[PDB]
């Protein structure tokens, strides 16, 4: 059971002492981040622990992080850690490995250029307006509002229209087929009973594969897989060139093997999976900060109105202008980096920056811990957007602050996500103010589980500026 | 169950139609070779079948074989197929993979040069003489003799002295610790109940790994592992530079990481495993041919006496002189290539000689089938050493005849095995003649199992030329 539990004392690396079979996992009872902050305090700049028998080497030196994330990414640190029986989703770009990942990343990169994002702004923006109508009635009847649902509704609407050109009011059609299935594509909690069992019985993943058991619900994937083959074959026979689905079909008509029909479906799914709950999550987090910091919220309302007088519609170019807006988004992602950790598997035996790392270790960068480290962040607990002001932004290490990771395997959806969220916040603050309620959790607490989500759902009062 | 059972009809490759879950394995009831000869007849030059869910692509074109075995060996076709829970023997060179194999092959290659083989001739040759004394009494009492045991005894004696400098008469000490354990290192029958179960439940290999269950008996490996660490640490404090163990310890004192103490032990074991039963097997096969072809046996006796008049001792240089001897050994290996198949896993998607081979297929070369194909071999069923005469040897394709495989991953022990066997045959035929018995199986039949061994053990009369 302790087959590899002696690796780190042989390399001279400090770490919590593992129990047989379980390794160190019992320390996840306070969750990944508190586990990581404490390891960082106690042991310093580098340390090791075991997810069961899997060695994991944490690193916090910005120079070493750059080597892993960008420098020898293609040679050594190309893939993330496996996490469960994925079925055909093995071909999704976030899951794919090595050379099929390089092929997939090269084939999907043009889809995320600012040119294609700029053509999608009018569609996203339309659901800014749907968000106001849905929120205008939730404020006109002064009931406290549950951000997650009003923002979930919004993220969903952006997802469906931006990926498949299906234009629905999900809040007012929670019965529609497309919103019924995507609502069940929730982020994975790697500390829940199932995924923890996997960590302690990783030898069970092939068994589950052979029974067609999949961490992606076997029925939503089927619905989308037929919906896509329905969309295509129909789409064939107009506007087009509007959504992701369309940009992907058109790349199947160009030195890399064009996406297969099934590779295509896999990417459509992973984009929905990445964007839906994450986007609503951060949007909830941003408003909680703006409600508990109404000076910040007001300074943002003023910047919105200066750029967009008369509740003028936001555009691509006006979004990129708004500097306080950018500052607020980044500072909310500092305190709540939805990822918590970045990881790569060490493909070979390598020495980086003076440290032998053996094959098969997963190297982990603990983003949440670095975003809250005193050694880089004055008053790290405080929501303080001025740290990203054009005056101070230059004294922040891009390898300490990595809300989207770094290097060739960074978030491919960063520009989109950033714009998507910004367009929401503008149209919302153009029409509304957000005040705390008796029911609001202040200060907010993070869950002890595996997702970076609030303990209790964020609820706030919302009054019409009108 | 039929997840991948449609791969070959998509590529247009012909093959027997697989059953769900089992693939094609029920056709192994007549064994690998008869399965392969029939596939070769029916489907031609290329075909596919499934060991359970594992696709296997057979190839018989000599040009394509060269690409796989030598040309793109390092890039694409570097590793053999996994076959069971191997524990620490994962570090043995025949099992090791990719870059650790390249390192291990480079670190062990000097150990098998003709210079080191030439220093080992006097030790091997000594057990030529032990073989005569043991056989002289088995013939002086005209009891039919069981080749496998008299040759097993011999192979064992060569193994122990050549690898560890332990000099025993195993036939006359079948109670000694070293002969008790190595006698249990028998070749694997991949058609036996266990290894067939593995093929149909390959998802069970990790499970067995985690229980420390190993196809290498957990106790013989331990005995040798302590024996080696005993040998060393003792060996330290004279002659030395005699056996494999010694050449390996000395390479631990030189751009490749010198063998670890455990890597070393693993290689000692695999050499014993490769050499012991195989050497006795072919030696049994050669004598069966010489008994059923006493003209051939006589022509060989005459060549031995011409080179070595007066029963003169064989030496390295005299062995390499003996051309009929070489011819007999090669022709016995044509009819009984102990390997049956050569295999490599296809690491990437590749096109070789006009054929797309997808990642993960194991490419198989069916040696037994090629050694008996009429299209290259006139009278292929007949034991006819003249096909390797200096007159006809040049019309034999080295990729059809591959008793040791070909390319950088060929048998590293070929020169040794060839000399080892030749030294046995000289001293034996110098003193003895081998005649059939009523009890001898004529014609010999091969087993329907997974090892290329005779149905019933070869038994023959042996008379002293003295
Ligand atoms: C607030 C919004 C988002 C955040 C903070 C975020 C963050 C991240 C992070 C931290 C990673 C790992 C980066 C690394 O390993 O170096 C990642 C990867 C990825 N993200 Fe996002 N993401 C967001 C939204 C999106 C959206 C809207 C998409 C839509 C397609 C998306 C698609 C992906 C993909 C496909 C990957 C894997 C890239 C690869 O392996 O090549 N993300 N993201
Ligand atoms: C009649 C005697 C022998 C025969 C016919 C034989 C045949 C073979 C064959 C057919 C292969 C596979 C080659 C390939 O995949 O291309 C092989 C590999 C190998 N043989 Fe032998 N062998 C014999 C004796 C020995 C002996 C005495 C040793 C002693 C060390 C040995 C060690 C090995 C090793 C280590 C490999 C794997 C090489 C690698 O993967 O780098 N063999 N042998
Ligand atoms: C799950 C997925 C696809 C992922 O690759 C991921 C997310 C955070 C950290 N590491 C990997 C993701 C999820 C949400 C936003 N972006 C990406
Ligand atoms: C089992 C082992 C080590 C092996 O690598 C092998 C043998 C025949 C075909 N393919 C691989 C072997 C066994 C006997 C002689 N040589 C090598």
């Amino acid at each position: 059971g302790t087959h590899s539990h002696g690796l780190f004392k042989k390399l001279g690396i400090p770490g919590p002492t593992p129990l047989p079979f379980l390794g160190n996992i019992l320390s996840y009872h306070k969750g990944f981040c508190m586990f990581d902050m404490e390891c960082h305090k106690k042991y310093g700049k580098v340390w090791g622990f075991y997810d069961g028998q899997q060695p994991v080497l944490a690193i916090t030196d910005p120079d070493m992080i750059k080597t892993v994330l960008v420098k020898e990414c293609y040679s050594v640190f190309t893939n993330r850690r496996p996490f469960g029986p994925v079925g055909f989703m093995k071909s999704a770009i976030s899951i794919a490995e090595d050379e099929e990942w390089k092929r997939l990343r090269s084939l999907l990169s043009p889809t995320f250029t600012s040119g294609k994002l700029k053509e999608m702004v009018p569609i996203i923006a339309q659901y800014g307006d749907v968000l106001v109508r849905n929120l205008r009635r939730e404020a006109e009847t002064g009931k406290p509002v549950t951000l997650k649902d009003v923002f979930g509704a919004y993220s969903m609407d952006v997802i469906t229209s931006t990926s498949f050109g299906v234009n629905i009011d999900s809040l007012n059609n929670p019965q529609d087929p497309f919103v019924e299935n995507t609502k069940k594509l929730l982020r994975f909690d790697f500390l829940d009973p199932f995924f923890l069992s996997i960590t302690v019985f990783p030898f069970l993943i092939p068994i589950l594969e052979v029974l067609n058991i999949c961490v992606f619900p076997r029925e939503v994937t089927n619905f989308l897989r037929k919906s896509v083959k329905r969309m295509k074959e129909s789409r064939l026979e107009q506007k087009h060139r509007v959504d992701f689905l369309q940009l992907m079909i058109d790349s199947q008509n160009s030195s890399h093997k064009a996406l297969s029909d099934l590779e295509l479906v896999a990417q459509s799914i992973i984009f929905i999976f990445a964007g839906y709950e994450t986007t609503s999550s951060v949007l909830s987090f941003i408003m909680y900060e703006l409600a508990t910091h109404p000076d910040v919220q007001q300074k943002l309302q003023e910047e919105i109105d200066a750029v967009l007088p008369n509740k003028a519609p936001p555009t691509y170019d006006t979004v990129l202008q708004m500097e306080y807006l950018d500052m607020v988004v980044n500072e909310t992602l500092r305190l709540f980096p939805i990822a918590m950790r970045l990881e790569r598997v060490c493909k070979k035996d390598v020495e980086i920056n003076g440290m032998f790392i053996p094959k098969g270790v997963v190297v982990m960068i603990p983003s949440y811990a670095l975003h809250r480290d005193p050694k880089y962040w004055t008053e790290p607990e405080k929501f303080l957007p001025e740290r990203f002001s054009k005056k101070n932004k230059d004294n922040i290490d891009p390898y300490i602050y990595t809300p989207f990771g770094s290097g060739p395997r960074n978030c491919i959806g960063m520009r989109f996500a950033l714009m998507n969220m910004k367009l929401a916040l503008i149209r919302v603050l153009q029409n509304f103010s957000f005040k705390p309620c008796k029911e609001t959790q202040i200060p907010l607490k993070l869950s002890l589980g595996g997702l970076l989500q609030p303990e209790k759902p964020v609820v706030l009062k919302v009054e019409s500026r009108d």
